[PDB]
């Protein structure tokens, strides 16, 4: 008893944000974004004094979460505890520590099952780092999108520089390329494209061909 999937990972940066946007929209179907979620379990946890560097300190944060997401309106509002906090999980600092939070291997678990229960008819899209390695194991359909580090740094470092900010290219490149030698030496939660995963580059591709893309390998298998 359960219904399809779809698994678009990969980076940050990768553009497999927007490319859920379709998936989701051209089929309806429910739109899991994971990212978001420890988004609010770090913003929950700053709020909430808790110490996001003890692992022994964010696991009940995780497993007691009021963590939801709205349903077809604009576009997708996050909310939490009772109140949204879309633009607040979109700080530049909540990621920081949305950056710690999931970095511990109890963190996942309680979040774990918050997750699976996503499934649903007659679809869900998820967006993640993970969305094969570990929750969908099982999932007919693997993406697993990428982008250079350079590149993945324009998108961002830019895609902020007509929303009100400041930053640089030096920097943010070295602040992804951080999280890879991270996410990478990381143990659990490595980043690596499911043993059946559609390795799925878009450096020099573009957002409108990453969906034309994507979506052949859809409905295909
Ligand atoms: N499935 C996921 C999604 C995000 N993350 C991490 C990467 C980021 O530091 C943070 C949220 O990522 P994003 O900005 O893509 O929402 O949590 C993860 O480890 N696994």
């Amino acid at each position: 008893a359960i219904a399809p999937v779809i698994t678009i990972d990969g980076p940050s940066g990768a553009g497999k944000g927007t490319l859920c946007k379709a998936m989701a929209e051209a089929l309806q179907w429910h739109l899991l974004d994971s990212g978001a979620i420890y988004r609010v379990l770090a913003l929950a946890a700053l709020h909430h004094h808790v110490d996001v560097a003890s692992e022994d300190a964010l696991v009940p944060l995780a497993s007691h979460l009021d963590v939801r997401f709205v349903s077809t309106n604009g576009n997708l509002e996050v909310i939490l505890e009772g109140e949204d906090v879309s633009g607040e999980i979109r700080t530049q600092e909540v990621a920081n520590a949305a950056s710690q939070v999931a970095a511990f291997p109890r963190v996942r678990e309680a979040l774990l099952r918050r997750q699976r229960a996503f499934r649903e008819l007659p679809g869900l899209i998820a967006d993640g780092r993970d969305m094969g390695t570990v929750v969908f194991p099982d999932a007919p359909v693997k993406i697993f999108l990428d982008a250079s580090s350079e590149e993945r740094a324009h998108r961002r470092m830019l895609q902020l520089q007509e929303k009100g900010f400041s930053v640089n290219f030096e920097r943010l490149l070295a602040e992804i390329k951080e999280r890879d030698d991270r996410d990478r030496n990381m143990a659990v939660a490595p980043l690596v494209p499911a043993a059946d995963a559609l390795v799925l580059d878009s450096t020099t591709l573009s957002i409108e061909q990453v969906i034309e893309k994507a979506l052949q390998y859809a409905r295909q298998k």
